[PDB]
């Protein structure tokens, strides 16, 4: 388990809203204590493509990251798992992402709905989804280890 925070590419950070959500906004240096810290890991999957298969949860708890079909549409979204079992080296798909490094810029992309990736708007205070590279829509981010 590897621990960071992640940046899009406009510089917006990550933080947690009550609904079991992750929205994108505007923060400064002084701000940077709500920001959501993940812990990666590494996750039996396959061939390269510069990908590397790994599982995103949120440090300090039994909440990671899924990728599931809800409403006719492939969606991004945070489950509870059981804490005595996770995390696993055998992941199950829905969690699995791979890890796309682009000019020391990452991206993720979702292991069950390839060419979804993890994704952010131009707008600030929005949810962060599961997009496919659509208009305005940001894939790239930047890790920081903690």
């Amino acid at each position: 388990q590897l621990h960071y925070r992640l940046r899009d590419e406009q510089q917006k950070s990550l933080v947690l809203s009550d609904p079991y959500e992750l929205k994108a906004l505007h923060l400064n240096g002084q701000n940077i204590n709500q920001q959501v810290i993940f812990s990666m890991s590494f996750v039996q999957g396959e061939p390269s493509n510069d990908k590397i298969p790994v599982a995103l949860g949120l440090k300090g708890k039994n909440l990671y990251l899924s990728c599931v079909m809800k409403d006719g549409t492939p969606t991004l979204q945070l489950e509870s798992v059981d804490p005595k079992q996770y995390p696993k080296k055998k992941m199950e798909k829905r969690f699995v992402f791979n890890k796309i490094e682009v000019k020391s810029k990452v991206e993720f992309e979702s292991a069950e709905f390839p060419n979804w990736y993890i994704s952010t708007s131009q707008a600030e205070h929005k949810p962060v989804f599961l997009g496919n590279n659509s208009g305005q829509d940001i894939i790239d981010f930047t890790m920081e280890s903690v």
